[PDB]
């Protein structure tokens, strides 16, 4: 029993990430096969950061002016491209270290496991979810550009993030791993405003079925609704519409539990409208909205890899 926010083992990850370096900028890149990937904001000076023409600069930078370490250890740059927001350095040698992989774009709600690296060394990992915004409320300092989030299939990496931007609201900006960015967020130095940070309503109905598990019960009420009642109140307090889809995916822990998604659903158009009257669920004072229903079910069923 017990209920934590959990990452992923990030070994595998720790594997492929490197020091990219081009004239005096560093930051993180992602080394899959004979390609290193990384933020092309990595061929940008101070001035160009203002109003970079990416396409410009990197026409005058050819394959000898991309510094890569591996360790302590030269990596020879045999080529580069430019892929939307995302450089592609092909390089001499294939990582030897290189697990299954494969790229995916997330849908918002969706969570993974971020590993902060700093000089192409990896600091921590900690679990995010991807904000109805397209933001997230991740962990960066300087140099945090180009650490990745992952999901992990038994065997297969699933990368899904690449850092690029911090919001001066302190929020984060990023891109999928073909260089296209979450939200419409560019890599340039001007402020940007994220827009209002929603609850993933059913990120929240699933940390519930956590708690039940759990034997954290005292929230669970007396009333049921239906599921348009309950968005009409739900919406007012800045919650996420709930879909078919979502009450589909909440059945296992519905199954598991015996209680039925609308039931959960009412419990919480509760919580919203009484508050928690100085209450804690599982040793928390607010809704957690960054626990998936497959996070729930992993965490309790005991999914390794």
């Amino acid at each position: 029993s017990g209920f934590r926010k959990m990452a992923f083992p990030s070994g595998k990850v720790e594997g492929c990430m490197v020091q990219v370096t081009c004239g005096t900028t560093t930051l993180n890149g992602l080394w899959l096969d004979d390609v290193v990937y990384c933020p092309r904001h990595v061929i940008c000076t101070s001035e160009d950061m203002l109003n970079p023409n990416y396409e410009d600069l990197l026409i005058r930078k050819s394959n000898h002016n991309f510094l890569v370490q591996a360790g302590n250890v030269q990596l020879r740059v045999i080529g580069h491209s430019m892929q939307n927001c995302v450089l592609k350095l092909k390089v001499d040698t294939a990582n030897p270290k290189t697990p299954k992989y494969k790229f995916v774009r997330i849908q918002p709600g969706q969570t993974f496991s971020v590993l902060a690296c700093y000089n192409g060394s990896p600091s921590g990992v900690y679990q995010c979810a991807m904000r109805p915004n397209f933001t997230i409320k991740g962990s960066f300092l300087n140099g945090s550009c180009g650490s990745v989030g992952f999901n992990i299939d038994y065997d297969c990496v699933s990368f899904c993030y690449m850092h690029h931007m911090e919001l001066p609201t302190g929020v984060h900006a990023g891109t999928d791993l073909e260089g296209n960015f979450y939200g419409p967020f560019v890599d340039r130095q001007t402020a940007q405003a994220a827009g209002t940070d929603t609850t993933i309503t059913v990120n929240v109905l699933a940390w519930l079925y956590a708690a039940v598990i759990n034997g954290d019960r005292w929230f669970l009420n007396r009333f049921t609704t239906t599921l348009n009642d309950f968005n009409l109140v739900a919406m007012k307090y800045n919650y996420e519409p709930l879909t078919q889809d979502h009450v589909d995916i909440l059945g296992p822990l519905s199954a598991q539990t015996g209680i039925a998604v609308l039931d959960m659903c009412a419990s919480l158009k509760e919580l919203l409208q009484n508050g928690m009257n100085g209450r804690t669920i599982l040793g928390s004072a607010l809704l957690e909205d960054e626990f998936t229903p497959f996070d729930v079910v992993r965490q309790c069923s005991g999914v390794t890899f």
